[PDB]
């Protein structure tokens, strides 16, 4: 797990997010789809995009980056007591969304870029440890949950 130092290096990282939820949404799932287009046609609701400035243009895109680092957020805030707030999420993009779990590897690296673009100089080597370390442990979590449905 984490350290008690480590989480709250990972919780003032997240202070920066919560600044500009709506930008730093739009950005993860933008550096996600541009990276990994393959990942763009799991929504069926974001096929459309054919391009950034599409994607850049997109309220709902804006819109669904919200709900997804509010989720995160929340899971954070819990520092590894997430049971609950997890296994929900485990369970629908595994068997409703179909997502590998490379996909979820994938907009973790797109998180960290994201915070290093957006903040440069200020996300430090012992900042991007521990926010590593969190997005690891949540990758994990959902990783177990995923073996037990047998999911691939
Ligand atoms: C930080 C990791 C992620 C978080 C916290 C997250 C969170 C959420 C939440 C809260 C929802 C709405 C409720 C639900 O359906 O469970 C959602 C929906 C969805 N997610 Fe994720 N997600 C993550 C990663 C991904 C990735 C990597 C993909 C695909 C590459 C993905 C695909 C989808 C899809 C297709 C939906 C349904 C969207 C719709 O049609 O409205 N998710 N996600
Ligand atoms: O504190 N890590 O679960
Ligand atoms: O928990 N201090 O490393
Ligand atoms: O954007 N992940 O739901
Ligand atoms: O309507 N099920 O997303």
């Amino acid at each position: 797990g984490l350290s008690d130092g480590e989480w709250q290096q990972v919780l003032n990282v997240w202070g920066k997010v919560e600044a500009d939820i709506a930008g730093h949404g739009q950005e993860v799932l933008i550096r996600l789809f541009t990276g990994h287009p393959e990942t763009l046609e799991k929504f069926d609701k974001f096929k459309h995009l054919k391009t950034e400035a599409e994607m850049k243009a997109s309220e709902d895109l804006k819109k669904h980056g919200t709900v997804v680092l509010t989720a995160l957020g929340g899971i954070l805030k819990k520092k590894g007591h997430h049971e609950a707030e997890l296994k929900p999420l485990a369970q629908s993009h595994a068997t409703k969304h179909k997502i590998p779990i490379k996909y979820l590897e994938f907009i973790s690296d797109a998180i960290i870029h994201v915070l290093h673009s957006k903040h440069p100089g200020d996300f430090g080597a012992d900042a991007q440890g521990a926010m590593t370390k969190a997005l690891e442990l949540f990758r994990n979590d959902i990783a177990a949950k995923y073996k037990e449905l047998g999911f691939q």
